[PDB]
DNA sequence: TTT
């Protein structure tokens, strides 16, 4: 049902209204409007703003959100704070939303923030920390999304960030007997059955499946439901699961989009085929550049980013983008968002490279487990097609350096998220 | 300046023969980072120049690659002579054995901060406890001077008493003033009157026998209190001194020292793999080569933890096995992590009686920006913490 | 998720 493109025109339709609004709000120019650390404050001002969780009661007041407006005074960048109250984000989002919930707008910034947050930041340190192996970061797509990212969050979390969440539970449950027990520990078992069956959901061999039955189904979930979830996590590298890959792009895409007269809810959109590729083509982004940053590794982490491709074969994302995707330990940037403590009057902004080549669209088990991984083979190229073949008739043969690392992770270098 | 040319040149002649050894073998950029890669080189070029002291012409071990995203042991065998030539010919013809034996220093820190010789120890008749005075306890059998400058007290202590214990021998002329030798390098670290004096009693005694080995047993004790001045070198494997040549870096012309801010500026640029066994912590393996590149095993843990800006935690409480891989393990299963090698700062009878009072009466750290020491930095310790990198010691023994 |  052309309904669901339907539906998504109007989530992204309404970002771009949302982002078009909080630009003339904030007399952002339109070249400051196409700044991505603009985008990014902007998003992360009504994700806060529409989080119900306040605590009213240091000094920071809890009805205000904000953050830095990067704004061209004197042919240099300047950083401003900004201070907003919560409830006129809320009215300006509702509004551009012609008031509808809009609540599917919400979580797909937050798919956006989780999508480059795994294409920047390591996370090894998490997987040591919680018993489990570094080769298992290959595995934790969505592993930075909040609780309350519902089912769209909980479709894109990897096997690693499932596993993760789950010892993090059963510790806290060994750690304390009066977790599991009464009232509100009837509510935590629950959450901890549901976490199970998502992530029985990920696993494509009824071997993994029946282990998760297993699983879920312990009264005093400890040791040797952690060690079974570690076993699962090592099969998952062999016998992958089932991810759902969301590409968002940031407002400032679809407010650009929306600003050129792009009619997103009568053409409708999709997230899975030709539809972000075809944004990105015809997309202008800025971006603040470090000293020594090298922009066109800048451009390959958003690109990367925007498509969803962290977790995805190099050599594959080579061929679609039509130039080298290379390992994150090779690139010459850090991370978009510009910290506090930095000097911005010393930073040029580059556009973003944003377009491509193409287009694309216990016992017993665990033996079996092992007979599978084993008989297991060793391309992942096939629907790409050029931007010009609207409907996907002539599949493009691929054509790789199979010398190159397939593993983005690959001598990591990044920073720790934290 | 011209020590600083020199010691440039040794580092800049490792750096030369590594990158010729990676064209060699065909290594890639990726491999050559690799620091089981860099000790397969070292101690081929060592092995090539004889033992530091199957067919004997030849040396080898084994090489990592990637193949298929997964690393593969590739067995190599050379012949000594080409090494030998690669390295004359990448140290400009001289027989750079200054930079051989910075290998061998290099190898002997890495051994101080990995195993354990408390058995060693303990069949010499020593007490555990003098695990804080063996370094370079490892080191070939005359490494020269630079060796010798940073054997700790326990490490000539222990090759004293060896040395009696044959005697209970004395060709004989030779052996004694090996002894001899041995007893001034030994007498040259005592920092007391007291304890340099029992030294020159021990060194000229006829029969050298128990009333020595128990006379050097005391002063090893004594150095755990009245604490001997040892050198330390810190020493970085030769694939750090590659990767600085191969971007141009010119050690010659810039100098370099062992001993300031010089290989904290290389580290800190640093880019080196290691393959990380199942269930090995990343961090702690990285915690082992830091250690090991500073030749900080016997320092205070309070003192190299400030320096670091993390703590730096006694051995016992590591989660990694040493750096070398043995033969019979899997590497097709192991993944390599970038080590952290990054600091926040960097950093510059009568007797018996009176070495016993003297025993009862006892009670420059600078920001990497600060090139020039000008500022130093007042530190600032967790006392809580244990000193000892040996307390809880775990650590296998030294074979 | 306002420095």
């Amino acid at each position: 049902a052309t309904e669901i493109r339907a539906s998504v025109g109007r989530m992204v339709g309404g970002i771009g209204r949302f982002y078009i609004q909080m630009c003339t709000e904030l007399k952002l120019s339109d070249q400051e409007g196409r700044l991505i650390q603009n985008s990014i404050t902007i998003e992360r001002m009504v994700l806060s703003a529409f989080d119900e969780r306040r605590n009213r009661y240091a000094g920071k007041d809890p009805k205000k959100t904000g953050g830095p407006i990067y704004r061209r005074r004197d042919g240099k960048w300047v950083r401003e704070l900004i201070l907003y109250d919560k409830e006129e984000i809320r009215r300006i989002w509702r509004q551009a939303n012609n008031g509808e919930d809009a609540t599917a707008g919400l979580t797909h910034m937050m798919i956006w923030h989780s999508n480059l947050n795994d294409a920047t930041y390591q996370r090894t340190r998490a997987l040591v920390r919680t018993g489990m192996d570094p080769r298992m970061c290959s595995l934790m797509q969505g592993s930075t999304l909040p609780r309350r990212s519902g089912a769209a969050g909980a479709a894109i979390k990897g096997v690693g960030t499932m596993v993760m969440e789950l010892i993090r539970m059963i510790k806290r449950g060994i750690n304390d007997r009066n977790f599991w027990r009464g009232e509100n520990g009837r509510r935590t078992r629950i959450a901890y059955e549901r976490m199970c069956n998502i992530l029985k959901g990920k696993f494509q061999t009824a071997a993994q499946k029946a282990m998760m039955d297993q699983v879920r189904e312990s009264r005093n979930p400890g040791n040797a439901e952690i060690e079974d979830l570690i076993f699962l996590a090592r099969s998952a590298l062999i016998l992958r699961g089932s991810i759902a890959h969301k590409s968002c792009l940031p407002a400032c895409v679809y407010g650009l989009a929306v600003a050129s007269g792009y009619d997103f809810e009568r053409e409708g959109y999709s997230l899975v085929g030709i539809d972000p590729f075809r944004l990105l083509q015809n997309s202008q982004v800025f971006s603040l550049i470090r000293p020594n940053e090298n922009p066109a590794h800048k451009s390959q982490l958003v690109w990367m980013a925007c498509h969803s491709a962290a977790f995805e074969d190099l050599r594959v994302s080579s061929f679609i983008r039509g130039t080298r995707v290379i390992p994150r330990g090779q690139l010459s940037t850090r991370g978009v968002q510009i910290a506090s403590n930095e000097n911005v009057e010393a930073m040029d902004s580059s556009t973003l490279e944003l377009r491509s080549r193409y287009w694309a669209i216990t016992s017993d088990m665990r033996t079996e487990i092992i007979r599978m991984m084993e008989s297991a083979r060793p391309f992942q190229g096939r629907g790409v097609f050029e931007l010009s073949d609207e409907k996907a008739t002539n599949p493009i043969v691929p054509s790789f350096d199979m010398s190159n690392e397939g593993s983005y992770f690959f001598g990591d270098n990044a920073e720790e998220y934290d």
